[PDB]
């Protein structure tokens, strides 16, 4: 009904859970993450926390096991306390082999009962590297394949992104922050290719998010990405945007609740 | 007074005097554009119109004398039909000879009684071609310079910037976006060089933002970039994330008042 498509994990967990009821969010899809800048004690820790999460989301981090393992503890760990209010995609390293990319799905995604696999931070030229997720996706129940697309990624990444969706149609891909600055072609994409929906979180403009959501009605998925985004200023952008209650109802909900099947 | 320091002509006038009116706003910034699309109806034509903006903000139009002289005409009837409400700062053609360059300026800028020069929108690379614009700023009354600093200027065109600052310290210079993903290198120069300001328009990250405006409450300056951003939405979140109503005051509109001299 309301449903935050892209969350990551927020400590302490009984602060997020009143945010969410406060906003009249019924559901968070949450996101692993190694790093809590939403914790800090002052801003020289904020700081250096977010430098690491610049790394990460530049793809410096990709190949790492352990910090990925440990932050799905944490997830599962989370979602079992909340096990109404969460669902969960577990992040998956990448630039391993084939077999080595297929166990660890198999130990830290299937084994947990995730929903997806994400959020893939992959670095710019690097997206050929993804095709083994999409693989075992390909094959053993369609897993959605969550990649970040804002910065660093450009233009070329979203083509690169697009052919494996069509070279692997049965797997749903949600495109990170509706492909940054590349947002027109990403609106193309998605448009175009079945299984590639956007994800809203982290625009830059209201209005590109009013052309994109008008535009992409049902491919269009809601989430504030906090602790980036704030969750009451993210509903009540969607919904100044939206060109009616229809389209901000899917957007806000009803097309991930489609597309997870919740 | 709340001042929106940076927005594009809107038509019709008197629906943006009106949306003013409604959020409190006391004055605008307005800069010229050559593109409106909020003035395209169907969806076709605002592709078309966003996408001749994709590559003017991304560096391709800076040569295009003709359209430009047009749309600082365009400019100048807007503020006389509300000279109490607006104030201009002018475009100028990035790459052009010292000459060329003082010649614009004089007939364009200072002949119309216009505050500021920008938005400039140099590519990549091309930071040290501004040097003529800070050599006449510097001659003339030190007009405030405002550069495009979201994609695609990367972190290097940024540290380019800084450098003009430094060897132009009586020209204050006002770096949009808070120079997108590379907001953290932004404040700390901004927090180093006297002369460099940041604009809040096109924050992608409200935690971003909190971040940012309470490091420089005084040195940070609200726009929304109207038509790609929302006025109430905007000043909502400014007030959402500073940490006190001095901070919120400052950030909306006090500095600008201060800089500019309104
Ligand atoms: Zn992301
Ligand atoms: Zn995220
Ligand atoms: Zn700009
Ligand atoms: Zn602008």
């Amino acid at each position: 009904l309301i449903i935050d498509g892209h969350t990551h994990v927020i400590l302490p967990v009984e602060k997020h859970i009143k945010i969410m009821d406060e906003a009249g969010v019924d559901k968070t899809i949450l996101f692993s993450t190694s790093i809590h800048p939403e914790t800090a004690v002052n801003l020289r820790d904020v700081k250096k926390e977010m430098k690491k999460l610049n790394d990460v989301v530049n793809g410096k981090t990709n190949s790492m096991i352990d910090v990925r393992r440990n932050s799905i503890k944490e997830l599962t760990n989370v979602i079992q306390a909340y096990p109404s209010r969460y669902v969960g995609f577990g992040n998956v390293p990448v630039g391993l082999s084939e077999n080595d990319t297929n166990s660890y799905i198999e130990e830290n995604i299937v084994n947990n009962k995730l929903v997806g696999i994400g959020e893939l931070t992959p670095a710019s030229g690097q997206i050929k590297s993804l095709k083994p997720i999409f693989k075992y996706s390909m094959d053993s129940g369609s897993l959605p394949i969550w990649i970040h697309a804002f910065n660093p990624l450009v233009l070329q990444d979203i083509k690169e992104i697009a052919e494996l969706c069509k070279a692997f149609p049965k797997v749903p891909v949600i495109l990170g922050h509706m492909g940054g600055s590349n947002w027109m072609t990403a609106v193309e994409l998605a448009k175009e290719i079945q299984n590639l929906y956007l994800d809203t979180s982290a625009y830059f403009s209201t209005f590109v998010l009013k052309i994109v959501i008008n535009e992409l009605p049902l491919k269009c998925i809601f989430g504030t990405d906090m602790p980036f985004g704030d969750l009451q200023l993210s509903i009540e952008a969607i919904k100044k945007m939206s060109n009616d209650s229809y389209v901000a109802n899917a957007v806000l909900g009803d097309n991930i609740s489609r597309l997870l099947n919740i």
